[PDB]
């Protein structure tokens, strides 16, 4: 019904094969700290999953009105990345072995940035979409800023380089400029979403940080 | 007005009852410990009896489009049981001393299972209700996986017992098949809510736990 | 367009420049301590300025139905209240080295009080709305109960004062009897919130602690 179903049950699919490799990988962890980050891990794909479900079928999507048009816009994805992206910070924070202080300031940055996103993702006056997708990319820009050493810092790295192509998608998708239509726009998020969940998630797993 | 008005008023004022008795009973603690397990057991009954409160009163209850029919949904659990749950699950993994990646992959798994029954509770689409009624058992069934000794193994028993009971309500309640009507549903989970959490409760707080 | 819009962009402001000299003030610790308290501090404010914007611009307030008319509710103050209020008190509490059981029990109670404002603020029966007001008060009561030395109890003590007088305007406000108009409502809310947080703030940061 919707063009980018495909993307949809595409991505459904691949968080649900995530999660559960992880789940199985993660049966042999006597290590408290290993716990930790499978824990994490796991989760990711595991609540991204059912977000990926929610849109893919009606539950998640809702028409916001602006530019005289109702727009389709899928909210699923600030209630998905409100607990996904705290917790990718938490495991890049533990494996460094962060302060209180830092971790605290990350997740509370992280809330306000995916907080601000989700406002600018609902207002329905078309020029303050973007103010909120201002103060949201500043969030991201700090917690980039902020942002064992070997698979620390290739995991920082793909973090930035990832997280970085979200602002652009939602400025040029069918959230912001409306250039890019809702298909590629729900493929590209797609191709983010498994990357800085699952890839993140191998790239961590299989490493010996 | 609601037939179920009086299970409603009778669970508000057993968590009122509930949360009070265990306010008092936790005058006299420096333990610092049993200041953790007489903040949890007691704040579970709180936000309890609030949200029994807010059902009993029209707030916490919405007409939810579903078989050609408006059902009514009362919402307000979803609210209470995201953080009661948790809460619960803080005293069984703070009882026996449970890890880091342990409690956050209990407390996470919770959000999810408890995340699914409120979407589930919500979606407009009747056959895929039971499609996250699944995703959120499949979370129980980890949960109860995952799942001193003596008061640990009393308390980790009733939970088993009492949260297997709540997929069933749902799933022949008005909520999923609409076999059981909402009166005896309100009536059913009344009586595990209280035991959940006053039951426990007790059974936690007048121990050497 | 609306007369209170006046004290929401000078809110905004306010929080705007709290939330900075906060940011940039913060640059220069080392110390894992003060991490903490200077995460918090600037959390704060800098999800209050959010919070303010949004109710600037009409994002964050509703038309809630009592009393025979539309009222205009700004629902966007409990959206903030929720996380900035727990934070403040997790400065008092870290300040001081208190236990898990208090900061939990403290946190726990903050919840339901601003978890209660809302409903109270979205009861669509005038009558209710002050049921719900009560237990509010009576978990802040709770809170004021529960609650280095020197410059804690200075901090208690601005607590204590400036959130005592958020029930009074509510209750007098727009939101509960309704005989003070929206504006001085908007105005006292937006001196009560720039001294408990930037106030606060400040008179912490700026001590040794
Ligand atoms: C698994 C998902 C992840 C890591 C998602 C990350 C999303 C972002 C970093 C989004 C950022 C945005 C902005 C900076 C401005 C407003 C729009 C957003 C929410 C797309
Ligand atoms: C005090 C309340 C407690 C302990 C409530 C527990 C509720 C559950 C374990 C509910 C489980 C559900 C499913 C597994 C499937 C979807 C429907 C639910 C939410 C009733
Ligand atoms: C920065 C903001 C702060 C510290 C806000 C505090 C707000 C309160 C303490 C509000 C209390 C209320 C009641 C006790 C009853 C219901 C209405 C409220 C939410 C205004």
């Amino acid at each position: 019904g919707r063009p980018e179903w495909i993307w949809l049950a595409l991505g459904t699919a691949l968080m649900g094969l995530g999660t559960l490799y992880f789940l199985v990988k993660g049966m042999g962890v006597s290590d408290p700290d290993a716990k930790k980050f499978y824990a994490i891990t796991t989760l990711v794909p595991a609540i991204a999953f059912t977000m990926y479900l929610s849109m893919l079928l009606g539950y998640g999507l809702t028409m916001v009105p602006f530019g005289g048009e109702q727009n389709p816009i899928y909210w699923a994805r600030y209630a998905d990345w409100l607990f996904t992206t705290p917790l990718l910070l938490l495991d890049l924070a533990l494996l460094v072995d962060a302060d209180q202080g830092t971790i605290l300031a990350l997740v509370g940055a992280d809330g306000i940035m995916i907080g601000t996103g989700l406002v600018g993702a609902l207002t329905k006056v078309y020029s303050y979409r973007f103010v909120w997708w201002a103060i949201s990319t500043a969030a991201m820009l700090y917690i980039l800023y902020v942002l064992v050493a070997s698979t620390f810092k290739v995991l920082r790295n793909v973090t930035v380089v990832l997280w970085s192509a979200y602002p652009v998608v939602w400025l040029i998708g069918s959230e912001g400029a409306g250039i890019v239509p809702l298909n590629i726009e729900t493929l590209l998020f797609m191709v983010l979403d498994v990357s800085a969940k699952v890839g993140f998630g191998l790239i961590l797993l299989r490493s010996r940080a």
